């Protein structure tokens, strides 16, 4: 069948989350084994009950960057090689950017892009010396048309997008691949007003943001690097 | 029926069927249980690719120069598949040379073939879809459309149009669930010189296949792909990153 | 710094909004103007008051003939266009299912193929000149897309995508083409996305085609300048 | 006449490397005041010499928040208030993903982003109470292109464009503009076989794009990323 992706090693991290959660089941449903990270344990091993089997836990906080290490680290050991990393988690502190503390905008960014980078530079290497890899960075339609109160958000999924294009270059030639997706508005006055720039008129559900990352995932998506896929009902077209 | 990316049952029509990438989006839309509608010019290289792939197919032989023919077709489609769910434009015409040479032909035949075509071949059947509250357009444009490319002055601006008429498009029939999408394949296997350049701009260093685009057709073709619309899908090993 | 004296400036649809603002900032930047519109009096009325400096060559964009006439008429008399810009434009809006032919065809006419071939009348002059600018007036809506424009938007997202291919092309002949997408230029449903939360005015367009025409961005071709209030943002 | 910038307050960082001199000499050309900011003094004092009047001059370690801070405070309070900021100074640590430290990462993502995040955030207030202004930051083709070997610096310049985006919705009704200027190479043969031009840019192309983007012409202009680059990359 296709977009299969029986035996493939899956890591996804902020997996309790709606988004997390989603992707976890669109992987698992497609065969993988997947690896759900979270900061709580219990949460996660719930999630991993509700799956059944073919899946790992994996608790860590990441704005530790000792523990996004110790991550990547114990995925890869405990998974028997992860095939396709999922960065999913990511954290707001939003708000006026003239109003922004330096904790803020540090926070934002450690945990959105310096720990993505972290978790991904542990898994790369491995992913290349197999010749086989995904990774899936979860930016936001944010990222690429801005947002006011969210400059740090803002700039952490920009970033991300950045960082993926130039890791998607480098590793290309080794069979992994680098893509992002974009959710729009997903469901997790100022809804209506949300939904008035959304021409589908529906908020996005996890399982849009999962199917996309099962694509890209995908051996058939082999050919896709460098790339950012958005899922946001027409709220943004690029 | 159900899992997932499943298209059993959804009648497809793909423009260029015989061609490379256009017979890998009919055998993968196939593969995923459509009923195919294969278009081309020479119905007979049609007919054969429907008896290689059997059932669940119809062909449909319609010169796209000619607006009329192209009219007919989406009718044709729309009547005897009993409804075109998922409408593949992926027929293209290049006339390729400097600007400076371009003659009035060779913009005049591109853009046709390449825009308006598309447009009425889409216009035949967007409202069907509309009435359905389910339909999925899939617009083969080229990476070039996005980055330009010396040469290809007419098919830059067909393909850049192709995009901006989906966009435009996926926003006046996005509360009807019919979503409107591109996907720009990069240089696609279809001198050691021209090979060699080429491949120097991409990352993965090899050629891109029709089942690379294929296999976005299907992605964005499937119920899972309801919340994808007005977007451009780069399958380019890497070769433009938007 | 942005002097444009002595460039020779052609600006279609030059009797409009734009078009005007357009015209005006380049003569106020020293260049020699070749007012192209459709409206005699129109033109007659802004030569007259610009006064030195101004060329009127009134052509029908949707008569290809005539548009190639124009090029060779404006190259001719200016002695040579320095600088084309590609300012024209016509709707038909419309829903896509009630759109016809003749609203597709028409659009598609005069907004790309009527800067194909006003532009193919200039550019090897130009670039026999080693010198030229091509400066497209696209849209806001052809990167974003607009309901009611599925004509409109697909003439002026393909006029970028014909201005990066020409670009390319061209770029070793010191001619740029450039794109300027305007956003929306003089509902409260239209300014509701707009940060800035005013119109844009002809001389935000008229800046941007001064700037990319100068001689300091020699080295910006293939590019799209975004004059929207934040509307869009690339 | 167009494009003068004359009694503009205008603070330029890294005003001393190819870029930052060049677009410190376009603003002062154009008539505004400006504040060259650089690492070290003997430097900044050179350039300052040359240039005679309406300069300042504020030496600075953008890696030490604390003297970015300061940085910002000082140069809107000496110069009476800011009105263009130019984002300049950034630094690479080019190398491998694979063997990218901590150290390199952070180092450029602190530098490229935080530092201007901070610099930024000294001077916006200031400039929307004056309702008007210029956030000019500059990037690199790269933060759209991606680049090999550089996977914290493409990070950082793309990460400084959604930056700007969200800072200039929020401040634009303010008048505040911001905006990036993308160069490409600025002055290999690879390199230069994707330049349809076939040649490196120069200072003076980002500086007149910096001038053209600080205008008062380009008060409609926001969220934007201006390209200057030979066609290296059309977007």
């Amino acid at each position: 069948s296709m977009f299969d992706l029986t035996g493939r090693k899956a890591l996804v991290t902020g997996a309790t989350g709606g988004l997390g959660e989603a992707i976890a089941r669109a992987l698992h449903a497609q065969g993988a084994i997947v690896g759900l990270h979270g900061t709580r344990e219990e949460k996660l091993k719930e999630l991993a009950a509700e799956l059944g089997e073919r899946i790992f836990v994996f608790p860590a906080n990441l704005s530790d960057r000792e523990a996004v290490k110790a991550l990547g680290q114990k995925a890869e050991e405990e998974m028997g090689g992860v095939d396709i990393l999922v960065n999913n988690a990511g954290i707001t502190r939003d708000g006026l950017f003239v109003r922004m503390s330096d904790e803020d905008w540090d926070a934002v960014l450690t945990v959105n892009l310096t720990s993505v980078f972290n978790l991904t530079r542990e898994l790369t290497h491995p992913m290349m010396r197999r010749r086989n890899g995904r990774i899936i960075n979860i930016t936001s339609i944010v990222g690429v048309t801005g947002n006011p109160g969210q400059a740090n958000y803002c700039a952490s999924k920009a970033g991300l997008i950045g960082f993926s294009k130039s890791l998607a270059q480098e590793i290309a030639s080794r069979n992994v691949t680098v893509n992002c997706i974009a959710p729009g508005f997903i469901e997790s006055k100022q809804k209506d007003a949300i939904m008035g720039n959304i021409p589908m008129k529906r908020m996005g559900v996890g399982a849009d943001i999962a199917a996309a990352v099962v694509y890209l995932a995908s051996d058939e998506a082999a050919y896709v690097t460098g790339q950012t896929l958005h899922v946001n009902g027409g709220m943004a077209m690029i």
